[PDB]
């Protein structure tokens, strides 16, 4: 099986994953270099959906020059029938990696955490709030974490959902909470509310101040401060990304 993107021929090795409308493959160019190709069928796509797809591609393209913590998009082919996106190949998504890895190295965690802040910080600088941050969004590329999507594409788990989202029934700070849950998972092996199976009661716990989130004593006092600061229910009281970037946990070994 083979495909053509802007004149260049790509041999398919395997399908990495498949969404609703789209499919991602592990491919090879004529010089036997590896890439990931996102193929999106546009036959059933409506105007709003087409525009949201065009918008994420635009941002992914502009944000290339601003941060290397954003997945590389080398080429793309857009017609009325499909989209082909030529990207760099990552080893594994952070979610699938965390499911396999029971115990995480404190150095790896610090490194991945700084990467996530850099990627999320970049999208904020451009006025984008992902609003749906998850481990899955992040890709391990040569021991570096890279942000895969910006949330704009999505809508074509609730364990990472901020309280202000459920209470409103969203700002840079909504992403802070979600990142804080990713780090809480990377620290305690569980998300702050994983323990609640009933999805109704879970949402109640996320918005309830009487529900005190546990922060068991860990040898990294700075990491525990990061977690307490990120998981503040009041967005006004919650720490910011530029602040998190100067925190001793990020900046000191
Ligand atoms: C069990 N899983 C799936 C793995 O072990 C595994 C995960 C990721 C991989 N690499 C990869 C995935 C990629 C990209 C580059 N490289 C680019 C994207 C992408 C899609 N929209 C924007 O960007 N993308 C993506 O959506 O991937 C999934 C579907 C896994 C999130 C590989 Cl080879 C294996």
């Amino acid at each position: 099986q083979s495909m053509s993107v802007k004149g260049r021929i790509y041999s398919i090795l395997k399908q990495i994953g498949s969404g609703g409308s789209s499919k991602v493959f592990q491919v090879l160019n004529e010089k036997k270099q590896i890439y990931a190709i996102k193929y999106v069928n546009l036959e059933e796509a409506d105007n709003q959906t087409l525009d949201s797809y065009r918008n994420e591609i635009a941002y992914l393209n502009k944000l290339q020059q601003h941060s290397d913590k954003i997945i590389r998009l080398y080429d793309y082919e857009i017609t009325d029938q499909y989209i082909y996106m030529v990207m760099e190949c990552g080893n594994i998504d952070l979610n699938s990696w965390l499911k396999k890895k029971k115990s995480i190295d404190p150095w790896e965690r610090k490194s991945y955490w700084k990467n996530m802040l850099e990627a999320v910080h970049t999208i904020h600088q451009h006025g984008i709030v992902h609003s749906d941050l998850k481990p899955a969004n992040f890709l391990i590329v040569d021991g570096m974490l890279k942000l895969i999507d910006f949330g704009i594409a999505n809508q074509m788990t609730v364990n990472y959902m901020p309280p202000e989202a459920i209470k409103d029934m969203i700002s840079p700070k909504s992403d802070v909470w979600s990142l804080g849950c990713i780090l809480y998972y990377m620290t305690y092996g569980k998300t702050p509310f994983q323990q609640i199976i009933n999805q109704i009661s879970k949402l109640h716990a996320i918005i309830d101040p009487n529900h005190e989130i546990e922060f068991p004593d860990i040898p990294e006092k700075d990491l525990q401060d990061v977690l307490k600061c990120c998981l503040k229910r009041d967005p006004k009281q919650r720490i910011s990304i530029p602040e998190l970037l100067a925190h001793p946990y990020v900046q000191i070994q």
